[PDB]
């Protein structure tokens, strides 16, 4: 009971203070951490409510880890090092025992309570971290995955995903997981001063030479779009690198250049950045915006609607059977969920303006030979859904599906189909303008009034 803990934690401040100590010798410091270590767990194991309060889990981290393997990663990280062997080795068994000891912890804890899922989750972090420190890159992201799936709405599982990502060159990667950690009811407050350093170093390349680009040309100046957005900087850049963009990721998306996944990253960081401009509050009331500010979402807002039209269309133009779509349909999906959220977006001039978009989607959507898919909610997550948990423009979205029990392609591309099936839906009976829906004989046909943009021949 309460009581107990009180004489267990006043035990621990004991033990603290002790690995301070410039009383305490070489050796009868770590008989101290292991003490700290059992007493922390017995906490944890015992009054989980009391140990959460008190921050058990992350004295126990700091004090009894971090502390020692940040020390010992310096000594043993060259110093004209007088054995430095001796050290690594050192640091090597005490990043194994640490991982042993979290793994102990996970299985004596968690084995519908929020600090349950948490302190769980709390533990495949750390889990992760020592992967990392270990340079285990699988299970370190494998870890941080399984951490960020327990409690979405935390963003500390994000930002270290994101850690993961930039000490191997992954740039997009890097800042999508910098977005998804800033971007929940409990961001994790490092991760937007992380995203301000990488997005303001990102501005201190000129702009690209090539008039034709690759993969990672367009993953720099895609980033660079939202650095200058983000920090508000150098605006007089987005006209033209916006539609620099715009030409580029329709050549390279139709090369079949970039994957999914990718697609989707894209996707995800352009709606990060228009709801970090405009939250769904502008739904409801009406802000004042600057000058600058305008600028931003206008052309953010743009780039958004070029892409997702651009996106509908990579399907139906000219490959391997039923594949040479869905590259692009989970990132039509996103970008559709989120406008779905969004009422007065469709009131926007550079909205009006792309209008010609539709007619895409919609033979995107006949495409699929719908029927009554209205039905509606197979409940059981796409791996995008399951992806973008607690990503705040689209929480809504997932109001409905049940990420518990979920776990393969017919049964998601099938699916994803009535994901957009039902979208068009949406659309067709809250813009009617834009598309209708001919429910005849069971059978649904998307159709609009809006003619199709057909370009000149080449």
């Amino acid at each position: 009971m309460s009581l107990q803990s009180a004489q267990y934690l006043r035990q621990a401040e004991v033990l603290k203070a002790d690995m301070t100590d410039s009383k305490l010798g070489p050796a009868e410091v770590w008989t101290s951490r292991q003490a700290l270590q059992d007493l922390y767990q017995k906490m944890l194991v015992t009054d989980l409510e009391y140990a959460l309060d008190k921050k058990v889990e992350q004295d126990l981290w700091n004090h009894a880890f971090k502390n020692q393997i940040t020390t010992l990663q310096g000594q043993a990280k060259n110093r004209a090092n007088p054995n430095r062997s001796e050290v690594q080795a050192n640091l090597s068994l005490f990043l194994e025992a640490a991982s042993g000891f979290y793994t102990q912890l996970l299985q004596e804890l968690c084995t519908q309570s929020s600090s349950c899922s948490y302190i769980c989750q709390h533990c495949l972090v750390h889990l992760g971290d020592i992967a990392r420190y270990r340079n285990q890159t699988s299970q370190a992201e494998s870890y941080y995955r399984h951490a960020a799936q327990l409690v979405p709405s935390n963003g500390q599982p994000y930002n270290q995903l994101a850690i993961l990502a930039s000490s191997k060159g992954d740039h997009l990667t890097t800042i999508f997981y910098y977005c998804r950690s800033i971007a929940v009811k409990f961001p994790f407050p490092a991760a937007s001063t992380n995203l301000q350093k990488a997005l303001s170093k990102a501005l201190e390349s000129r702009d690209e030479v090539k008039t034709k680009w690759g993969v990672s040309d367009f993953i720099k100046a895609f980033i660079k779009f939202h650095g200058h957005v983000y920090l508000s900087k150098s605006l007089e850049k987005l006209s033209p690198l916006r539609e620099k963009l715009e030409e580029q990721f329709k050549e390279l998306l139709f090369q079949k250049a970039f994957n999914s996944q990718q697609l989707v990253h894209v996707t995800v960081i352009n709606l990060f950045q228009l709801h970090h401009l405009r939250d769904f509050s502008n739904e409801t009331e009406q802000h004042t915006y600057s000058q600058d500010e305008q600028l931003c979402w206008t052309q953010l807002l743009a780039l958004f609607m070029s892409f997702l039209g651009i996106l509908c269309k990579c399907p139906l133009q000219n490959s391997q059977e039923e594949s040479y779509n869905a590259y692009p349909l989970p990132a039509v999906k996103v970008s559709m969920d989120w406008l779905r959220l969004r009422p007065r977006v469709f009131q926007e001039a550079v909205v009006d303006e792309r209008q010609y978009i539709w007619p895409w989607l919609i033979s995107l959507l006949n495409s699929f030979h719908p029927h009554e898919e209205d039905l509606s909610i197979s409940a059981t997550p796409l791996p995008e859904e399951f992806e973008l948990q607690g990503f705040l423009a689209l929480r809504p979205s997932f109001r409905n599906l049940d990420f518990s029990k979920g776990h393969k392609e017919g049964q998601q591309r099938r699916i994803r189909q009535q994901r957009l099936i039902s979208i068009g839906k949406w659309i067709a009976d809250n813009q009617p303008r834009l598309i209708q829906c001919e429910n005849e004989v069971g059978k649904l046909l998307f159709i609009t009034e809006i003619p199709e943009l057909i370009l000149e021949d080449p």
